């Protein structure tokens, strides 16, 4: 039950943590390929925003895990 | 009916996507702190791989999109 429930929670995690990462390989490429400095820091700086987000993403898997583990102890 | 079945193909795609990329940055930080040259060279041998993987990986994803945009153009 609260096991079960902690399984969604992860599965919805990664789920997200997939799609970030998905997005930010489009906007890596889209960088590499930009031919003007303005448009290139544009999306530079939306890079290290979803970075951060993918940080704080992959701290809650990591927690999520931790409770599963300390717990089926 | 098949566009509950391309998500679920692309769901299945990001998963992989996203595994690799979380193994990417911790091979990273493995290789930061690697004491001998060896086992660098040894780490950044299989990130190289592992880019090749996330590569190929991209490439599926953008086709399933690609594909489910298609569609839904109609």
């Amino acid at each position: 039950g609260i096991n079960e429930e902690l399984s969604e929670v992860l599965q919805t995690l990664q789920d997200e943590f997939g799609q970030m990462s998905f997005d930010h390989q489009q906007l890596a490429k889209l960088i590499q390929e930009s031919p003007t400095v303005e448009l290139k820091d544009k999306l530079e700086c939306e890079l290290e925003a979803l970075v951060g987000r993918m940080e704080a993403k992959a701290n809650q898997i990591t927690k999520v895990r931790k409770y599963q583990a300390q717990l089926e102890k």
